[PDB]
């Protein structure tokens, strides 16, 4: 089936719980692929310590850059960049995951997920999956963000993988 991936995360140094995501391979299976992957580590880099820096209250929670750590950043498993695979799962509520990009076609590692119904996003960010368990911590998350994203606590993966 498709994978069941998880993330831990710290606010200021205490856990906060876990994030279970449901990857739709079966729609996106080189995005789902790519995030799997980059939760595992297994490719010798991923997300494993790196941070939630860009957090908007009634709108997402965004991550991803293990290179820069502040949106500039990160990697795929495949190169810089990759395609935008589909648009078919759309952003239809609060525990959607999706790609964050730089325009068309500029999908690396940054990701979020939304805490609202993020329409105006369709056709524009590949969605490759949902929170299956865990929306307590992202509402904790999105609580320590701001109208301009900056965070008001330091919110880190401590721990991240693959449970299925
Ligand atoms: N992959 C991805 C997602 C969001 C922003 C960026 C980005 C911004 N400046 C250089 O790269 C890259």
């Amino acid at each position: 089936g498709n994978p069941l991936v998880y993330l831990d995360v710290d606010a200021n140094g205490k856990p906060l719980g876990r994030v279970v995501l449901e990857l739709k391979a079966d729609v996106v299976p080189k995005t789902a692929e790519n995030f799997r992957a980059l939760c595992t580590g297994e490719k010798g880099f991923g997300y494993k310590g790196s941070t939630f820096h860009r957090v908007i209250p009634s709108f997402m929670c965004q991550a991803g850059d293990f290179t820069n750590h502040n949106g500039t950043g990160g990697k795929s498993i495949y190169g810089s960049r990759f395609p935008d695979e589909n648009f078919t799962l759309k952003h239809v509520g609060p525990g959607v995951l999706s790609m964050a990009n730089a325009g068309p076609n500029t999908n690396g590692s940054q990701f979020f997920i939304c805490t609202i119904k993020t329409d105006w996003l369709d056709g524009k960010h590949v969605v490759f999956g949902h929170v299956i368990e865990g929306m307590d911590v992202v509402k904790k998350i999105e609580s320590f963000g701001s109208k301009s994203g900056r965070t008001s606590k330091k919110i880190v993966i401590t721990d991240c993988g693959q449970l299925s």
